[PDB]
């Protein structure tokens, strides 16, 4: 089997991407944020505290003939950005892009933090990291990908995120029309439950490539690119008037600037992030200070190849016995 679903940016800055997911019988379609940095599939639901719901579509298990309470199971998650959610658990049929899993754990939120309530366009998250990070207790549950894997033509999914445009998530096949050149595969460590890999270095604009190992994760649920302070300072030093602002919480730059590209290494291959991808617009409406898409990972404890980086590439998440990541230009 295979599945193919279009993913759409939630706003004009590509802050996140939503992908329609069918849950239950008859289908209830919710728009979920596919998140390679976490391992819970959770939804706004009929059980969500009413004051914490503001425009989201909700999953109502009582209206699904295939829903079953997973008796005694609870979940609670805290994300790297300080956001959180918690609740109880149903099993139900879940379909993405034509690919169906029966008996999928659907984590029903009772509580969500303010950042989720404020995002009316995101009805939940679909985690695609390793199932070792799943928060269900007392019985840890599998991700949608882990449950689908054995049925798929190939044990893979691909992320093809658009710049200010829709893209695609594919399960079980590699669309050879979706990328240019060849796919370069690189080793993955699953020791922390993430798609953790090592970039071979970077370049700023037309500058020379610096060979240096940068360990980090491929995280579709993170908007920006978080890299060591040395690398980030080297990038922003090439932009007149760029500075790190403690008051704003990162590097900002004049909205009049033209940003240089940023290149990262995947083995002997190179992925180029155009400068425009690094512009996240005014820090506040009407400001001439713009927020940068490349930020320091200092204090986060890990480097994060978020959407800024991944949208520059066709990305293969290879869930074979020995997992690997693949990157192609597109």
């Amino acid at each position: 089997s295979t599945g193919s679903a279009t993913t759409t940016p939630i706003d004009s800055l590509d802050d996140a991407y939503i992908t329609p997911v069918q849950i239950g019988t008859p289908a209830q379609t919710l728009n979920l944020d596919f998140d390679t940095g976490s391992s819970d599939l959770w939804v706004f639901s009929s059980e969500t505290t009413a004051s914490e719901v503001d425009g989201q579509t909700i999953y109502t298990p009582s209206k699904s003939t295939t829903a079953k309470l997973l008796s005694g199971a609870t979940w609670s998650i805290s994300y790297g950005d300080g956001s959180s959610s918690s609740g109880d658990v149903y099993t139900d049929t879940v379909s993405v892009g034509g690919l169906t899993v029966t008996g999928q754990a659907v984590e029903s939120a009772k509580k969500v933090s303010s950042s989720f309530t404020e995002d009316s366009t995101i009805d939940g998250l679909l985690g695609l990291a390793f199932s070792t990070l799943n928060t269900v207790s007392p019985t840890q549950q599998k991700t949608f990908f882990d449950n689908a894997k054995a049925s798929l033509d190939s044990p893979v999914f691909t992320a093809d995120l658009g710049y200010h445009a829709p893209g695609t998530y594919n399960f079980g096949f590699i669309d050879t029309t979706a990328y240019t050149g060849s796919i370069t595969y690189t080793a993955v460590s699953t020791k922390q439950g993430f798609w953790e890999w090592t970039s071979t270095g970077y370049a700023v604009g037309s500058g020379t490539f610096k060979s240096t190992s940068i360990d980090g994760i491929a995280d579709t649920g993170t908007t920006l690119l978080y890299l060591p302070a040395t690398v980030v300072s080297a990038y922003w030093a090439q932009v007149s008037g760029a500075k790190s602002s403690s008051s704003v919480g990162g590097y900002v730059f004049p909205c009049s600037a033209t940003l240089p590209s940023f290149t990262f290494g995947v083995g002997s291959a190179r992925i180029v992030i155009p400068g425009d991808y690094i512009d996240f617009g005014p820090i506040s409406t009407g400001s001439s200070s713009c927020f940068g898409g490349i930020q320091s990972s200092a204090g986060i404890g890990i480097n994060i190849f978020g959407d800024v980086a991944l949208k520059a590439a066709f990305v293969v998440f290879n869930g074979a016995t020995t997992p690997t990541l693949g990157f192609a230009s597109k």
